[PDB]
């Protein structure tokens, strides 16, 4: 039931893959995504078309769950998602990603931002 | 947009962690779980108390997403979840898990079963 803000941040900076949970009606949908943790927020680059985007336009309340090694730590982030229009925020977040992953989603894409309303972390046995 | 039933099965047998997506109202909740793929279904052992179980009793329509290495493969499973009362199905599934993970959730637990109504797989670049 962890609460060490530096450990979590380190984890959120290193973790490669996160799982975005959406729902319209009572029908959940969970997809893996590359992401960066920046500001007090999760950003990812994504095609601005698809099931994920229909659901978001319908219901921007989302969940983002990350879980990995360095016993297992898992973080869950609740908040609301929205596409980024701020050019510089958008550009920072993109550079932050290349730096993270590299130190076609093709036609029409955008940067998306989940504002961290609530966050919970846990360390787990097996 | 893969469709090789043997490759997927091999993947579902080996993958360590899955992500269970639930919703009540328009509020998603995603948690990581140990699991086995058996029958045409996902089973896991879990405490029969907690947020996960309140939501399930309210809305048994769920999503289960698995994503890992052996380029990246990701599988999404849609279906309905329910606790297992069948003693032998329950016992097979439990043995299947020990064999998978080992070849406190404490008080009150159960085996849960997501019946695979629909399944989709994908292989991904980065
Ligand atoms: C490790 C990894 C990293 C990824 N990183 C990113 C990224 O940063 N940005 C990004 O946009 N995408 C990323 N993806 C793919 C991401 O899941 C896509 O956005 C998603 O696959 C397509 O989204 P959609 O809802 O618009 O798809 P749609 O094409 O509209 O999906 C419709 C149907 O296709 C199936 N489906 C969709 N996605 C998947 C999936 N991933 N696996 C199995 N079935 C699926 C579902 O059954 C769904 O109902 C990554 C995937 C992996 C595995
Ligand atoms: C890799 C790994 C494997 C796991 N395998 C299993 C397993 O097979 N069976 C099992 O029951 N559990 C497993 N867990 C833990 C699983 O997530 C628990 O069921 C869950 O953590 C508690 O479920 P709940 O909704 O009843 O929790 P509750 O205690 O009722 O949760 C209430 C609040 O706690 C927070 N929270 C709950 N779970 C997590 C979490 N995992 N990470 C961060 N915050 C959380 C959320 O903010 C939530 O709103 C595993 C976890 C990890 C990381
Ligand atoms: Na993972
Ligand atoms: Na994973």
């Amino acid at each position: 039931e962890c609460k060490d803000e530096k450990k979590i941040t380190e984890f959120l900076n290193k973790a490669r893959t996160g799982f975005l949970g959406l729902s319209t009606n009572d029908q959940p949908y969970v997809i893996p995504l590359n992401f960066v943790w920046h500001n007090h927020a999760i950003y990812f680059h994504g095609a601005s078309e698809g099931r994920k985007i229909k659901m978001i336009e319908a219901n921007p309340e989302v969940c983002f769950t990350i879980c990995e090694d360095l016993a297992y730590m898992s973080v869950i982030i609740f908040g609301t998602i929205e596409p980024v229009s701020a050019i510089e925020e958008g550009t920072e977040a993109m550079q932050q990603m290349l730096d993270k992953y590299v130190p076609s989603l093709g036609s029409r894409t955008a940067i998306y931002k989940i504002s961290c309303r609530e966050r919970t972390a846990k360390v787990n046995e097996p």
